[PDB]
């Protein structure tokens, strides 16, 4: 009989998700504001550290499906929810948008979310590349907020303890006002969770604030949730039980409820906890067009490969005939991953890796590269974890005409605010504010089509009452 | 920083519930056997210390919903896991029946279920009194075979870490092979669930074998498990992941995965599990239509209901006009539950508390009393974990005219093997066999209707993968 160190007796932080990565991930982000507003203001007494409600995918659902403006979202939770943190999730150098933008662009969009009252920015970059986001770290602590440095945990090769002990540094090193580990496919298992929480707290000391976001996708997260409070973590990511679970997170009254006589305690107020369970009980099943089929999958253990990820290269596996190939190009991805250097399997890096496998089971391997592969190997995303196979740097150098970068890649991006704002103020609809310019600048295809609606005030693509009954 | 002593490194042993339990809990026990064989082959080779596969409510579900004989299903599991622990669920003196039997039915009811391939019996009673396990105990290591007591775990003013461990030993003085800790309503959290776990071990020694079963249901039970293996738990129960969660159970891959690196280490066979896991997941969704509808529920913690209680009971109050009363019949559950002796709340107790109940916010409080919970408050089921209020108890016997019982109540109970032996040859399709006369024993009311149509063979209450195309 051995022993294990835990932490002192303390309060555990807890950051409910179901305003934004819940519905993101249970429903396709199509979560409509008038589901959601009924509950802000028990979520607001409940006592939670921070309340996620913007950024991810939110801002592309809000103006492409539900003829919704992000920043009045913004506005309305900011009102509703007055005494909470809020919080959100930023991919640095790249924003919510579809490509890297010159710190221009970054100083205003966070400059915008500050003033319209985000409180906490959770900066990440899908390589893990802390330049990228370094600039967007320091526009937060220009607008004295909180910046928290995020490190997309991945399982790999090239992956260990003292590599994100290092990461952490660095995000500190830039002002990281607390830590995040981000884990997406719920991969960080137990010991793997003690281990790198206490890393970092034994490196950097106690003080370091650490958050870990974990999903519950392969069904081993909650207990991680318990192996990362022993180890120290500060504050962790949950979900309210009636949004929660499959490719979702773990049941934040079932997080809370778990800690009673370890020494452990949660700020939580049950009786509110269980106001905005029912509330969002009775309105997710009217989501049920948009839910996904599978509570539990391990087999991310032993592939590296997360369903979404799977599925989507399934598709163009049929969609091109022949997919019982499945099996070729399922074993073909951890190869392309190795030569990009293993990037963590998070968007964009995932569909990239997963399309190139595929031109790599079909043409031939690299025989043909897509033009966002060729940008990875050559480092127009970034640095990647590990050094990439100088072998397909080169074939991408030759394949594209295009020369390998090392630097920052906004290092060479000019400056376009004033080329956006034009642009913009030509739409139909624009009205003027850096808001709408940065919309137009993060989805310049969206941009018209919503900027001309809007005025019709935003919708729901979820079933009604009616057609609920309708149904059964 | 304090510290936790963890057992040493070592293999922690896990049971599948997939063929009987999870199907119980998550599809009314309606799980076909042609929907099951086909994956009994994998599951033999898995490496599971045990199949739960037989008892519970499938003896019922076979005869009155599926037209299939309990006794062939246990011959088919036998001779398609024949290398596999089989394991079972017996309710005592009860066994699958809805009474206490004379001693000569247990005798022969464990004797035709080791001779057709029973190895582990699993014997519990619902008041958690020793002695209506005990003969039931006693034919099991008869017939040379596990006996598993059990204790059924819940949360009440009078149940503590003393007085499970006190329980254990009077199992184990009884002849118990293995003491199995039943938490159906997962109740069970982290911190009791090491220190239950320890006390046991370190009163009795570490040799003493523990089997921890525990549901999903309330979310905080596979970091019991967890807490329970670092406790040093020797077996935990599982379910495939195609079959777990909500009223379920923690999924097996999930609870196989989530050790690496703890020093702790299953013996199972991932690629194995993987093809179980699929089988199921293509069966289940023809099960729809009996489908529970909450993942996940903490309610519990705070009133002491389980939701299967608490609907029965909404239902009984509307079926008679003001349910509205739910409130109030919801604050006299742990009042009557009190005046029963805090007995477990599980069937049939959670039934016979929940109803009375409301008989105390309708008519008036005891101004009338079912015959079944007159029985409990005489005796007649057996002892209370505590003793029951003197009050209430005299007014079922005024009531009831029946005079209070303390000694087991299979003790006052006369031979009727013979009587019921006749009695069952006399239903067209008897076919003679000790098997069938138990049938009737256990099933008076459905022993005619199925011994009349066994011979069309066993059917199934599901979707045809014809209506499921047809309604999507
Ligand atoms: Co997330
Ligand atoms: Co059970």
């Amino acid at each position: 009989p051995r022993e294990i160190e835990v932490s002192e007796p303390r309060e555990v932080g807890i950051t409910e998700l179901v305003l934004r990565d819940a519905h993101q991930s249970l429903m396709a982000t199509r979560m409509a504001m008038e589901d959601m507003v009924g509950a802000c203001a028990d979520i607001d007494a409940a006592g939670y550290w921070s309340v996620e409600c913007w950024g991810g995918t939110t801002y592309d659902s809000c103006i492409r499906f539900l003829n919704e403006d992000p920043w009045e979202r913004l506005r309305t939770f900011r009102k509703l929810m007055p005494n909470s943190r809020l919080q959100m999730l930023l991919r640095g150098q790249n924003l919510l948008g579809y490509r890297h933008y010159n710190d221009e662009v970054v100083d205003r969009f966070v400059d915008k979310s500050a003033e319209n009252g985000m409180d906490v920015f959770r900066v990440f970059d899908a390589m893990n590349d802390p330049r990228n986001m370094a600039h967007a770290m320091a526009a937060v602590k220009k607008a004295g907020k909180h910046a928290q440095g995020t490190i997309c945990y991945t399982i790999s090769p090239v992956h260990t303890v003292e590599g994100y002990v290092k990461l952490a540094g660095q995000l500190l090193d830039m002002g990281a006002d607390s830590i995040a580990l981000k884990d997406m496919a719920a991969l960080l298992k137990p010991q793997p969770a003690y281990d790198i929480i206490k890393a970092i707290k034994d490196t950097y000391g106690q003080k370091t604030q650490i958050n870990l976001h974990c999903h519950s996708t392969t069904g081993v997260t909650e207990v991680s949730l318990m192996k990362a409070i022993e180890a120290g973590v500060d504050v962790v990511d949950t979900a309210i039980s009636s949004m929660s679970l499959g490719p979702g997170h773990n049941p934040t009254e079932s997080v809370a409820e778990m800690l009673e006589g370890t020494g452990y305690t949660t700020n939580l107020d049950y009786d509110r906890l269980h106001k905005i369970r029912d509330h969002f009980k009775a309105i997710r099943p009217k989501y049920k067009k948009f839910e996904s089929k599978t509570l539990v999958d391990t087999s991310i253990f032993k592939s590296q490969i997360p369903g979404g990820m799977l599925s989507n290269m399934e598709s163009q596996l049929r969609a091109q005939g022949a997919e019982d190939k499945m099996d070729e190009v399922m074993a073909e991805v951890p190869r392309v991953r190795k030569a990009a250097g293993f990037p963590p399997l998070v968007t964009p890096s995932s569909q990239i890796v997963g399309t190139q496998a595929v031109f790599n089971v079909m043409m031939g391997e690299y025989k043909r590269m897509t033009g966002e592969f060729a940008d990875i190997m050559l480092g127009y995303y970034g640095a990647s974890p590990a050094d990439r196979d100088p072998k397909v740097v080169k074939l991408a150098e030759e394949q594209s005409g295009k020369k390998p970068i090392t630097q920052r890649p906004a290092d060479l991006l000019p400056p376009e605010w004033e080329k956006q704002s034009k642009e913009a103020a030509t739409l139909k609809g624009f009205n003027g504010t850096d808001e709408d310019v940065l919309t137009y600048a993060l989805f310049p295809q969206v941009a018209p089509v919503f900027f001309e609606h809007r005025a019709e005030g935003p919708h729901s693509v979820a079933l009604t009452d009616a057609q609920l009954k309708a149904e059964a």
